[PDB]
C-alpha cells in the first residue's frame, strides 16, 4: 500500500529513476536514436509535439515512440504541423482523433519555434516555468496528462542535447494514462493526483520520476539490466504493484 510503495520508492531514489529513464525505458532509447539524425532545436521540438500528440494511440506508447524516432531520423522538418500532418495518417501506432490532435500542434507551433538551444537549456534549468508556458500556449489546465507527460519527454530530450540532468520539480504531478490509473485504483480509492504527490513528497522523488519507475515495469520492461543493488530494490516493487 501507500506506506510500504513509498519506502520502496524512496530507497530507489531520484537515481533509481533515472538509471531507469536513461537505461530502460524504451523510449529513452528511441529519443538517442532520434537526436543522431536530426538538429538539436527540431528534436526537441518535435519531441515535445509528440509527446502532446501520443493519447488514445494503437497498440503500445513504446512502439509509438520508436516509430516517430524512426521516421524522423533524417528528415528535413520545418512546420512542425506540415510535417505531423503528413505523418500522422501515415502512421501505424497513431491514427485515432487526428484532426483533435493536429489542431493541438497547430495551436503550440508558436511556442515551439522559440526554442532555441539558448532558450532550451533556459528551460531545463526552470522546467516549472516550461510546463506554465506549454500550458497557456495550449489553452488548458497545466494539471493535463499530456501537458505534464511533455515536460517529462522534454526532459529526456534536453539532458541528450545539454549532457546535464537536472532532476523535474517537485511540483509537476503525475501524468495520469491508464497505466497510472489502473495502478493507483489497486492501491487506494484517492484520485492519483493527490496519491503521487502525498508518496513523492514522502520519499522526495518528484511525480516525473515516479512515472520513470512505474510506468515501464507496467509495460512489461525488464528489471534484470538493474546492477544487483538497485534490481533487488524494483523486485520488491514488482511484488507491490503486480
Ligand atoms: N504516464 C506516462 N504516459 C505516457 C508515457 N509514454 C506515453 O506515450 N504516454 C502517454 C500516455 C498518455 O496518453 C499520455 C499522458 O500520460 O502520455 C510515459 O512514459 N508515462
Amino acid at each position: 500500500g501507500s506506506h510500504m510503495i513509498a519506502r520502496i520508492i524512496g530507497e530507489i531514489g531520484i537515481e533509481g529513476a533515472r538509471f531507469i529513464e536513461e537505461n530502460i525505458d524504451e523510449q529513452f532509447k528511441a529519443l538517442r536514436y532520434l537526436s543522431k539524425g536530426i538538429d538539436s532545436e527540431t528534436f526537441v521540438k518535435l519531441v515535445i509535439a509528440n509527446s502532446l500528440v501520443s493519447y488514445q494511440l494503437t497498440g503500445k506508447g513504446e512502439q509509438w515512440w520508436w516509430e516517430f524516432a524512426k521516421y524522423f531520423y533524417g528528415r528535413d522538418v520545418k512546420s512542425i504541423y506540415l510535417a505531423y500532418k503528413e505523418f500522422l495518417p501515415n502512421s501505424r501506432f497513431n491514427r485515432r482523433l487526428i484532426p483533435q490532435k493536429l489542431s493541438r500542434i497547430r495551436r503550440v507551433e508558436t511556442f515551439l519555434s522559440t526554442l532555441t538551444e539558448e532558450r532550451i537549456e533556459e528551460y531545463y534549468g526552470d522546467m516549472s516555468s516550461l510546463w506554465g508556458s506549454i500550458a497557456r500556449a495550449l489553452g488548458v489546465d497545466k494539471e493535463s496528462k499530456t501537458v505534464v507527460f511533455s515536460v517529462k519527454m522534454f526532459g529526456y530530450a534536453a539532458r541528450i542535447v545539454l549532457s546535464t540532468f537536472n532532476p523535474y520539480p517537485m511540483e509537476i504531478p503525475i501524468p495520469e494514462d491508464s497505466r497510472i490509473v489502473k495502478l493507483t485504483k489497486k492501491l487506494t480509492n484517492e484520485k492519483p493526483r493527490k496519491f503521487w504527490m502525498k508518496i513523492a513528497r514522502e520519499s522526495g522523488v518528484p511525480p516525473l520520476h515516479i512515472d520513470s519507475i512505474l510506468w515501464p515495469l507496467l509495460g512489461g520492461a525488464s528489471i534484470d539490466s538493474a546492477p544487483p543493488e538497485l534490481r533487488d530494490k524494483l523486485a520488491e516493487l514488482i511484488k507491490i504493484i503486480r
